């Protein structure tokens, strides 16, 4: 099983903390949106844009299961992976770090164009809030601990978990 499992919504830190976390416990950090990429060569967009939700989730939950099973490192979970029965399932035991933000510092920290589909440029803002209005109820269900990351840099949010492992 998994050292720990990165849950939280865009910018809240998971390929961050996760692969901060994974360099501090000399582990792998294994991310399911890049093992998705990976798996299919193809990029998240073109999976959609082509096959759509359906068929990339039951994808993305196909990934995450094995990783659940096979990664002993750290896992950084798909935004979206949570809104799947079938990985909520999955996450059940496992140790599950639920990066908290809030909408105001979390959009600022998406703000780089680094490729946010469910985050057009057309406000934000708005989108962002009603992301996590629909989410953050999944992430605080599945969580073994949750982790406020507001205030706390990089370095702070790796030894809080760090020190609760
Ligand atoms: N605790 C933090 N304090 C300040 N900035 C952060 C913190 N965590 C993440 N960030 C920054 O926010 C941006 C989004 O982080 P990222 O890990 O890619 O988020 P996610 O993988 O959850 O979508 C990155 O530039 C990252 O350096
Ligand atoms: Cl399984
Ligand atoms: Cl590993
Ligand atoms: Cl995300
Ligand atoms: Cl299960
Ligand atoms: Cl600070
Ligand atoms: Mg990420």
């Amino acid at each position: 099983a998994p050292k720990a499992v990165l849950v939280g919504l865009p910018g809240s830190g998971k390929s961050t903390i996760g692969r901060r976390l994974a360099k501090a416990l000399g582990v792998g950090l294994l991310d399911t949106d890049v093992a998705i990429e990976q798996r299919t060569g193809r990029s998240i967009a073109d999976i959609f844009a082509t096959d759509g939700e359906q068929e990339f989730r039951r994808i993305e939950e196909d990934v995450v299961r094995a990783a659940l099973a096979d990664h002993d490192g750290v896992l950084s979970l798909g935004g979206g992976a949570v809104t799947s029965p079938g990985v909520r399932a999955a996450l059940a035991g496992h140790t599950v770090v639920y990066l908290e933000i809030s909408a105001a510092e979390g959009v600022r920290r998406t703000g780089g164009n680094t490729v946010r589909p469910l985050l057009a440029g057309p406000d934000r803002a708005e989108k962002y809030r009603a992301l996590m209005a629909k989410r953050a109820p999944l992430y605080r269900r599945v969580a073994t601990m949750r982790v406020d990351t507001n205030r706390r840099n990089p370095g702070a949010v790796v030894r809080h978990i760090l020190s609760r492992l």
